[PDB]
DNA sequence: TAGATACTCCGGAGTATCT
DNA sequence: AGATACTCCGGAGTATCTA
């Protein structure tokens, strides 16, 4: 809808300059409207952050979730989903770096009630996403395919691993689904397989 | 002394809230004086950032550059390197969080854009050595033969983002830290499924 | 049109007090609105200094350019050009001051990359305009009219010296065009002619 | 041996020329001389003091090293041509000091110090008085042409001053070579273009 | 859309006290 | 005799609101 036009606009500017440096008129001329359309559709500057958070975080789930019931060993099964995770990062890059930031801004802001409720739901529904990988690494060492390492560290770092890719990856904007998934092929196995022999 | 007291109080403060929402007097009550002595030593709020970015990295290349010519193979030196790298990240995570966060990002003096750039590609010198020991780690290969250009930029990036989940387990000795950095690099260098 | 009125007041204010003593509120007062109007049309304080500086370069070029492409010798072109150059100083005295103190403190003061570059993106328009006065002083130094003297310093001197009229010039409000043209012709004979014969 | 206050004013004057009067701060003047703010404020009562201390010395430099060419023998042109030379040399050795002279009350100022700026601006017109005479002593003398001696004074010293637009520095040449660089310019301003 | 209003936070001059 | 530190304050900029 029209809201997504601002959501698409704010996302890229949110990576380039963060939250506070991103001013409301810094994203007003970018989409091509005065400050009213931002305030007609979004009651506050924090609301834009949450709506982008509430969209992109479902974007990730809706694109990885069906890879959890498909059959395979926990290395074969999880590699299948986590390839599609780097896929989602690279296609809708705007909605994927916003999920790194967050609680940093809740501290600095004197929060309204509605954002504090919406933030909380997103606060654990990311944790529930962590449960998926916390769930489907278990089958990795339950079907005997992964290094028998700590059940928490393997989860915490690998999601920390997968998301840190947006430090160097800028864009291609023309990268077909082949080069997207085939760049996603060598980066998951780089982390999954490691560097050892 | 007095300056070093401010740099610490500024470093963790920049980590805790971010350069944008860390007011000058917000970092002045941690040291116990008024903004007067915070601005007396550093002419700008951006100059403090450059005084942390230049010590935080100077304190990380004093552990991991020593492990460039040492008793080890490709992995046995790279593991020794990445332990002492992720070591200081674990001890002074305040001084760490500025560098890789403060990359994508404003008004800037002539002596500041270059001074930030002359420090933002000194971080490329840190990256230069890690690609140098992955090539050394492939000729005398104890590690896999994947492409250099991207695998060099991943593991270092993978190992700077340890802080997103990493707490501060209070009471750590020198022994706790190096072992705490042990299983994470073996998580990361050795990887999984091996 | 209001943006021009902001530039008109800004050029008046910027000339009289400078850049520093010119506060955002001052331009708002001389236009007749609050601080918000000034920021509704411009991203920053400096982003209007380019607007005054960029517009002022058009004004002279729109009215001084034909006199370089006109019949006559090197003397007959400078006089037709230099008079019209002073006809701009003596009419829009505000705009013409902005193109003096724009290069000096550029290093010593902060600017965004899209602003400091936009500064020197217009600072060629000074040199690309001084090119016209190097192109026609040229066609006199060897082609008859102008005294044989180095092409470079004669362009440094003349331009810096018919631009130094703002030191003493004071616009008598209620001015007429034929009065200003007469005063311009007076000074030029002082400048191109000299004092010898 | 060295002079503390002189090192402050020489460093401050060039600071005023580059950044401006506002863009240079008090600690900015503490860096070029390599000192602390308290040294500035134990010697100078305020930052406006700095500006009247270089203005007072800019004149004593400008007014003194150019006066002996209004009394030197020669016509009104012979005086003026050599008079403008020692003025250009002066600007080109005292870039900060001379640029202050044409860098002049829109706010309430301290009376004791205000009463010196307006006076200092009266040694100002006192300087262009000599330019007023030698031009008038030359226009109908014959060495110069017929010109509005008011205009010929306004537009000439403002022109001889207009050099600091492009002249940065050399600091490799000396009096003999700086004589050449000023010579071509006064020959421009005095001689003209068309012949 | 067009501005007005509130308000913060950065930086600088000036002053007070200590070195 | 300067240094160090503090205090006061201006004003640029940005968020929210109101016509």
């Amino acid at each position: 809808d029209v809201k997504g036009r601002i959501l698409d606009a704010a996302a890229d500017a949110f990576m380039a300059r963060g939250f506070a440096n991103t001013t409301i008129d810094d994203i007003a001329d970018e989409v091509g409207a005065t400050k009213g359309l931002i305030y007609y559709h979004f009651r506050s500057k924090f609301d834009i952050f949450l709506a982008v958070y509430e969209d992109g975080m479902r974007r990730v789930r809706e694109r990885v979730e069906p890879h959890s019931t498909a059959p395979g060993t926990g290395h074969q099964r999880l590699e299948a989903m986590s390839i599609a995770h780097l896929e989602n990062l690279m296609t809708e890059l705007g909605y994927h770096h916003v999920v790194h930031q967050g609680v940093r801004h809740q501290d600095s802001t004197a929060l309204k009630v509605r954002q504090r409720d919406a933030l909380t739901a997103l606060n654990e529904l990311r944790r529930d996403y962590e449960r998926m990988f916390r769930r489907v690494i278990a089958e990795g060492i339950a079907d005997g395919s992964l290094r028998r390492v700590d059940e928490a560290l393997a989860t915490r770092t690998l999601l920390s691993n997968l998301n840190a890719v947006d430090v160097w990856y800028r864009k291609i904007e023309g990268q077909t689904g082949e080069e997207i998934r085939e760049l996603a092929s060598q980066v998951v196995d780089m982390l999954i397989g490691g560097l050892a022999d």
